[PDB]
């Protein structure tokens, strides 16, 4: 190496292994010297995590990665639960499959945390499935939303403190802006839309490989690829909120709310299975 | 009264009578102890400012108040050179007006002013003539533009960062605003079209008084309450240039530059009045 660990990580914590990568930062195993017991430790390199560290400390949600220490040296250090059974993303690559009972209860809990979210004024903005880890290599499982670096706190003050003039000297596309205003969480909305396609079919909705159509054209118009032979294999409630999700007017789409009573998720079999796990975990 | 200005303010400056007041701050006569010379004091209850000192403190223009000093007390002092004409609202009040001349000389002054702003990333947000101080009680004089309050740093790289990406996951409407990202500045162009029309005719362009139309239909329409009688006293030329700072279009109306370089502004006269006056000033 061309570099050392910081003392004041080493003083809690034995660095092991790379767990896992991305844009942002580098995951690694490591092992806390107090309790002997296993973490994940994120480093960010300093070429914000506040803001990121801020909304983590804050939020308690069993299916939420929870945010254990944290350090401020030459690189960030965020130290994290580990969590065992690698991500989402792992299960659906090779254009391969969930079966449609573990998509429910691995989408259901996804539907609750993003629902938490919202409720306490936060949007994730980066949901995707190397964003959603598993808790252990067997299927049924509780998973956690993770990696908040592109997460930002809801508010539309500034819009309202415009408002309180004096439109006398007001551009219309402010007042047009209007109409929209507070319906950023819907884009959280859009990406599970995505990620449920892809967990239920093995392959994404709006795609380079085949079309011509350009990927934007596709987004914007909302004309998903549709394989009638994969989505065969696939119930017609589970398509149907899909369809839900993958609206276009992003004042139409969807909420957490309105998918969590959609018939696909009126499953107490899954319900079930989902306290069991939460159970099992808090002893 | 029910309070003592703090002692760090009264050990520099002797205060002394109001010379406006806003639903932001109420602006004080002072002496400043050292120099003997006036200065205004705006002075803003804690019930941001940081953003506003600092957009104020790296801003260098002829026609852009300075800000001398700084109290963070029970309330916040903002020292500022005073200027001794008063508010441009209160030449234009009573439906009353100003001549042709002395619009342009002041618009001028003020799309300079603007032109700057936006150069160095700054957006107003507020042009009003309350906002618009001048020099001196003589009719051509120095305007400066004050009440950065609303200002924003100009920037969208919220949404480069989101277009780096990965667009399988992102929502349509991040990608339909792509279309009308970084025109925020537009806004302070509208404002100057108002303050222009108003200035040239004596009455605001979009109003309740008359109509039965809503404020806000007027607005996004853009169809501005035109009166022949009172535009037949104003240039072909004044009128052109307010009809395209009024385009509903943010992205097809003028900027400060096309503005500056409208027919209404090839006026050497006009021009060689500002450099008069500010050669006067600069001793
Ligand atoms: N708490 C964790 N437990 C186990 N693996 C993790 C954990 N957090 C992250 N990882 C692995 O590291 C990868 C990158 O973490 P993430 O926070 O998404 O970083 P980035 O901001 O670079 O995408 C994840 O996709 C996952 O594979
Ligand atoms: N530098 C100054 N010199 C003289 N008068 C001023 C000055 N600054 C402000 N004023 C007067 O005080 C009023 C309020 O100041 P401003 O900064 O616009 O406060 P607000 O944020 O409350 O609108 C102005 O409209 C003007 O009449
Ligand atoms: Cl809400
Ligand atoms: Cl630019
Ligand atoms: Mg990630
Ligand atoms: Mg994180
Ligand atoms: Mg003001
Ligand atoms: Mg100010």
């Amino acid at each position: 190496h061309m570099s050392v660990y910081p003392k004041a990580l080493r003083d809690e914590y034995i660095m092991s292994k790379t767990l896992g990568s991305g844009a942002c930062g580098e995951v690694k195993l490591a092992f806390e010297r107090k309790t002997c017991k296993k973490v994940a430790i994120k480093i960010i390199s300093k070429r914000n995590v506040e803001t990121e560290i801020e909304i983590l400390k804050k939020l308690n949600h069993p299916c939420i990665i929870k945010i254990k220490n944290f350090f401020d040296a030459e690189d960030y250090y965020i130290v994290l639960e580990l969590m065992e059974g690698g991500e989402l993303f792992d299960k659906v690559v090779g254009n391969k499959r969930l079966k449609e009972a573990t998509c429910k209860l691995y989408f259901y809990q996804m539907l609750l945390a993003v629902q938490y979210l919202h409720e306490n004024g936060i949007i994730h903005r980066d949901l995707k499935p190397e964003n959603v880890l598993l808790s252990s290599q067997e299927e049924d499982c509780l998973i956690k939303i993770t990696d908040f670096g592109h997460s930002k706190i809801l508010g539309e003050t500034s819009l309202m403190r415009t408002l309180c003039g004096t439109p006398t000297y007001l551009a219309p596309e402010v007042l047009v802006s209007v109409g929209t205003a507070g319906y950023n969480r819907a884009v959280d909305c859009w990406s599970l839309g995505v990620i449920l396609f892809i967990c239920l079919s093995g392959y994404p909705p709006f795609s380079e490989h085949r079309t011509q159509v350009s990927l934007k054209d596709q987004i914007t118009s909302g004309k998903y690829n549709f394989i009638p032979e994969v989505w065969a294999e696939v119930s017609e409630k589970a398509l149907d909120l899909v369809k839900k999700l993958l609206v276009v007017d992003p004042k139409a789409r969807f909420t957490t709310e309105e998918a969590l009573r959609h018939p696909w998720l009126q499953d107490e079999d899954m319900k079930r299975k989902f306290q069991d796990l939460l159970s099992e975990e808090n002893e």
